[PDB]
């Protein structure tokens, strides 16, 4: 029903329609939801499952995603620490979870931002690109690689 294309044991990627498919989520061990949209509901909140945050996104030119990105790494860090799994989506072009997912990688693996993106890109084969986002990418690669 539902590509939940694992990144990594505790890290899921998806759009919209996989979103809501709660038996996979419940498969997986997933208790944490990061949703990269503004108009997209939280699915199954009402259900008493799962811990959700919104990032509110858009798959703009103008949209800032790294002021979400210290946000997003705390959360993906209590999934962790906790022993659940997160899934993180927007919608089809998975294109706002895609750039969020990577800069994980980036900053907590240390990958670089194009061995990252040849990592997801393997698992995930299609996601729509976004040159606003893999412009502040490499603004985080090099605030990686400098201490900031
Ligand atoms: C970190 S993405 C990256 S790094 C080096 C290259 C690319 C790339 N990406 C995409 S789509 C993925 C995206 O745009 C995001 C939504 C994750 C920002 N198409 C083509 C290419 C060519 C070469």
């Amino acid at each position: 029903m539902a590509e939940l294309t694992p990144i990594l044991p505790f890290l899921f990627l998806g759009n919209e329609q996989d979103a809501q498919d709660l038996d996979t989520m419940q498969r997986l061990n997933i208790g944490y939801v990061i949703n990269v949209t503004t108009h997209l509901p939280l699915y199954h909140y009402e259900k008493g499952l799962f811990n959700y945050k919104r990032l509110p996104a858009t798959d703009s030119n103008k949209q800032n995603l790294r002021q979400y990105f210290e946000e997003a790494f705390e959360f993906i860090e209590e999934a962790h620490q906790c022993g659940k799994g997160l899934l993180i989506h927007c919608q089809a072009g998975v294109s706002r979870s895609a750039t969020i997912v990577i800069a994980y990688l980036m900053k907590h693996t240390r990958m670089t931002m194009t061995d990252a993106w040849k990592f997801v890109k393997g698992k995930r084969p299609i996601i729509s690109p976004n040159l606003n986002f893999m412009g502040q990418l490499l603004e985080f690669e090099e605030d990686l690689n400098n201490g900031v």
